[PDB]
């Protein structure tokens, strides 16, 4: 088969067992969605996934696009398009979208359960096929004209951008000078440069893009806050019957040579500069610009999140079939024998050690983003965590950057392991590993780099929000924690979330002492990663454990086969992950508990 | 020019903390003062940021053509112009024997040569690896068989290591190529060969000396039945070097790989196209393994080498970047959306990171020095007061820390300078991308990293009795007991060093356990490799230290400008290694003090 191993039966686990997202099936807003028509769907896109999407993997890193100056656009290889018709026929580009936009209603947790299989297979035929939503989200901020627009480019299926960065503003959004100039007729002229625009060109994909634009008008003030957000199409069309009319003055100058992920067309974008006017609409009639795109910006961050996590589960599965078959040396009990049995490596010590790290970051990843995913629907967050709709907002704030940040950080991490698996192999392009690491690279970057999630998770996420937010969750984990086969675990999570607390805290202190010492605030900074990725690792652990819980009850109750053996391997991961991840908690509270400025002070000649 | 050198700090670490000037000028090394010592690195390093590295992306861009029917590469013209100045300026002669051609020299200095190669360029050493292995060859060799070795040396011939088959890599003592004994005394050797570093070359060299392991008809199994065997490319006249007619081995295929693309990976079929692979038996003895090894010795000692030469430049370019490029205001002043925009150093995570990335590259090249000024035995009497035997057994110590360690740090790191540049670190525009694919192999060629660590702990402590690492210790037991601006530092360290103690007397006690109940050796396997990168931190924030001890009496005496910078940097290094990397080891400790057999006992249908 393809490159992409797919694991439904971990999510369906985590969906019904674990956090009971079918009880809100077949009810309500998803009467016409049960249990059963829900796991149906996700086997169905995991073979689709693993069939045409996943069957133009290789070639679209192999074969790349082509970007054209002789008519400002971007070829893309024949076997990826082939897939996007694939993922286009099966109406997949319309799961979760609004049923008034023609989509299948479903819980948040079912919908991005279903999207971890196309960023597995092939995640940049997610990222063209982002098209849909993001109309969805200009219908919410738009006016009611606005609204048919963005109801024909949904029904028709447009592609779409979200068009922030510039050459001199990237993590700084509000530095941007891209410009708007407001006409007679109330339209807009947008005049820029942006740079790094997934998709903003797509060969003959679509029949038309929407471009969501920040740009300043005009006399606007300063910063973020006075960005506002412009619909800008590549070409101009009938508002009414969807016809498409004149091309817009809106062009793709370049596309970037990168280590991977590349089939996803990254182009520098021209707003107004090839003589003729990229006209754009003021979304919602409104300057709203920042708040307007983050609506986009948390979808994107979901995203690639998810994207990470899907990339490391068919690394290690990729690596666990491997070692089943590689026979090489004898088991270590024979080490010093060489008449011995040659065995399979999955014998080594240090292979399974690799292979269990994999598989509870892994699993603990789904687990979080699955979790993440079931605060995002007010009445998902209701029936399963009994939270109202704005604990549950701030709840999914929360783990957003966690998502994101420590997904993309830990998935990356991990594939090492999942290569060395393979020995010299995995240094091949025959292999999918490497092509693996070098998708997965950007993940830490785009959407906000690592250090930006890490400070949004702490001051907006944390200390704005009073820590509500964080206080439900360890509150959770100490539930879990107070209540026999789990007492070790437990004891271990109950020292990890006092070494959060720890440098929460800690943390905290440094922040509040920058009121009477301006510097103490570059402690907060220095520790901020390494806060993030505490609470990443607490969360894994905290959910892999609860799902050995229920791993044990179901054994308990006469789980027999394959269903015996995957419980059983809950209970191992579980176990694993206290023993060797959580503990290194401990020592990382008392580095940040003893962060200091030096650092700081040092002449930057000195490096 | 992607290639940043970092001459000063070899020369401090040469000088002004080894003190392998005191051998300079003297005995062995009597034509070679530190001013011309100096002199050569600055002369390698123009050499490697100039000539060297001009062709390092186009090998990546533009890699090796096989012709399976002639069954030669053809290489990309812009590096066999980089081999060619190589070859001009007599740098594959460095550290070379005298009678060979060779320039005398400490092997800390001519590694300290070899570093600006392999940062610049690292397979153009490889390809000029050959005379260093015809100076092997000669050591190992019959008279005879050094008169072959002395003209293969002269006349630049290149050079393979051919070990690995499709079912031996880690476990070379299965391989099946064979060896048949001809009436005249030489041997018909018959096998495949895989991964076989420049097995072919273009017209680099006029010919290959393949340096080829297998078994004589009816030896036993395993390692100490292989032998070694002289198998040139070409027959050649034995008295005059006149190359003759083709001799029976042929490259078959060539791999497409992550990185190290210009580096033609191998396919080697000996005997298998109706012409004899003829093969003279080294020294005319049956000493394969321990032959080989000597090979495998300079090899791992180069990957270690190259791993750490590109985390240097990695960082330097990092830093560079850093240092221009403008986002965001000081964190003093996030609030101000009017606040001027600073250069990233600014920042607080990018500090971090960068001085993350400056101390684990300073780290590992002190390491790499370190270890060499072990590899003579009159360096090591001068410098360290250690005999022959003493020496030989702590440079076989820390030849797997320079390997496993050098490698998986040095990919790790990596990582943070890809992050500093932000998205653009994703692009092939900028050289770290490609550094990180260039150097994911280094930690599986030449013994993966859990074979290293399985060497490190049986062979080099057990094995050897605990001596080398017993002399390790109390060196840095010395600088500990010994100004007390340092006192913090020579605590952690105090802990860490106790630290990996207690993980070598966990890891001895499983192994002595293993004597009662044989399974307990698996927990020696788990916690092998855990244990390995342990040292690796204790040797580097050791030697961090002792440099931080040199700095602080250099700025005492009255350094100013450029050396006082560098010796600030020098101290802060050593702070930041000491507070933020050393106490993990703690729960390391911790975490191998409780392994145990679950993850073993587990069923391998539960992964
Ligand atoms: C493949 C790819 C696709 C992309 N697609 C899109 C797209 O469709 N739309 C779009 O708008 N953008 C897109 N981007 C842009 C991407 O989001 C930006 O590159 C990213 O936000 C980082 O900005 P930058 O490259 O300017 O790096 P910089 O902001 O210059 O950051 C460089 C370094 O400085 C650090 N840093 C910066 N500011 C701070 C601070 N205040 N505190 C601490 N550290 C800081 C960063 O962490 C990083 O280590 C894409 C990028 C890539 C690589
Ligand atoms: C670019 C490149 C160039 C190379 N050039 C050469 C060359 O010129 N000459 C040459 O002779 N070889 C060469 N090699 C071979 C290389 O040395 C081998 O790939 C390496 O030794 C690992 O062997 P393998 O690929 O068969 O992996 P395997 O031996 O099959 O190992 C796969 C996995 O199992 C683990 N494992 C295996 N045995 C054990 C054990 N006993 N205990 C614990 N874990 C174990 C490994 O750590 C790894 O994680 C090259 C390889 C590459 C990638």
């Amino acid at each position: 088969m393809s490159h992409y191993k797919s694991n439904v039966r971990d999510q369906v686990f985590n969906l019904f067992e674990v956090f009971g997202v079918d009880k809100v099936l077949g009810a309500d807003k998803f009467s016409d969605l049960d249990a059963d028509t829900a796991r149906e769907m996700l086997t169905e896109i995991a073979r689709l996934a693993e069939g045409p999407i996943a069957e133009s993997f290789v070639e679209g890193d192999r074969n790349p696009p082509v970007f054209d100056p002789e008519t400002h656009t971007v070829t893309l290889p024949e076997g990826f398009k082939k897939s996007m018709r694939a993922l286009f026929d099966g109406g997949w580009d319309k799961v979760g979208l609004a049923e008034h936009l023609g989509g299948i209603p479903m819980p948040r947790a079912l919908q991005w359960a279903l999207i971890e299989h196309i960023l597995g297979a092939n995640p940049a035929a997610y990222m063209y096929a982002m098209g849909p939503g993001m109309s969805e989200i200009f219908y919410n901020n738009g006016t009611d004209e606005q609204k048919k627009w963005a109801t024909i480019a949904a029904e028709r299926g447009w592609g779409a951008t979200m068009v922030l960065t510039e050459p001199d503003a990237g993590s700084d959004v509000g530095a941007g000078r891209t410009k708007a100039v407001q006409q007679p007729d109330g339209t807009w002229h947008i005049e820029g440069v942006k740079r790094f625009i997934t998709s903003a060109d797509s060969d003959d994909l679509f029949e038309n893009i929407m471009h969501l634009v920040l740009a300043r008008p005009e006399g606007a003030g300063p910063g973020t806050k006075g960005l506002s957000l412009f619909f800008v199409p590549k070409f101009h069309f009938d508002h009414e019957t969807g016809e498409i009319g004149e091309r817009n003055g809106v062009f793709v100058t370049n596309v970037e040579h990168k280590m991977g992920l590349k089939v996803s067309a990254t182009c520098e974008l021209s707003l107004g500069q090839h003589g003729i006017p990229a006209v754009g609409w003021l979304v919602g009639e409104v300057h709203n610009g920042i708040a307007q795109m983050f609506d986009v910006i948390e979808q994107a961050r979901m995203m690639v999140g998810t994207k990470a996590i899907a990339t490391l589960s068919t690394g290690y599965l990729n690596a666990l079939e491997y070692a089943k078959e590689r026979v090489q040396g004898a088991d270590m009990t024979q080490m010093t024998d060489k008449t011995a049995p040659r065995v399979t490596i999955t014998h080594h010590p240090d292979v399974r050690r690799s292979l269990m790290t994999q598989k509870a970051y892994a699993e603990g990843l789904r687990a979080i983003y699955l979790y993440t995913a079931t605060f995002q629907d007010a009445e998902v967050a209701q029936a399963v965590h009994g939270v109202d709709g704005d604990l549950a907002a701030r709840v999914n704030d929360l783990l957003l950057p966690i998502v994101k940040g420590f997904g993309s950080e830990t998935a990356y991490a991990k594939l090492t392991e999942s290569l060395q698996t393979l020995g010299g192999s995995g240094f091949l392009q025959d292999y999918p590993i490497e092509q693996y690491i070098r998708d997965s690279k950007i993940d830490s970057l785009y959407a906000g780099t690592t250090a930006i999630q890490a400070q949004d998770f702490f001051f907006r996420k944390i200390i704005r929000d009073k820590g509500q937010a964080l206080a439900y969750v360890a509150g959770e984990i100490e539930q879990f924690i107070k209540n026999g086969r789990l007492k070790t675990e437990r004891e271990l999570l109950a020292t990890a979330l006092a070494d959060v607390q720890g440098m929460a805290a800690s943390l905290t202190g440094y922040l509040m002492a920058a009121q009477e010492d301006a510097a103490s605030i570059y402690k907060v900074g220095l520790g901020s990663v390494r806060f993030l990725m505490a609470v990443g690792d607490l969360l894994s652990g905290w959910l892999l454990a609860r799902q050995a819980a229920v791993a044990i009850e179901k054994l308990d109750a006469g789980a027999t086969g394959a269903d015996k053996s995957f419980y059983e391997g809950k209970i191992a991961a579980a176990s694993f992950f206290a023993k060797n991840m959580l503990p290194l908690l401990t020592s990382t509270r008392q580095i940040i508990e003893n962060l200091d400025n030096d650092v700081m002070e040092l002449d930057e000649a000195a490096f």
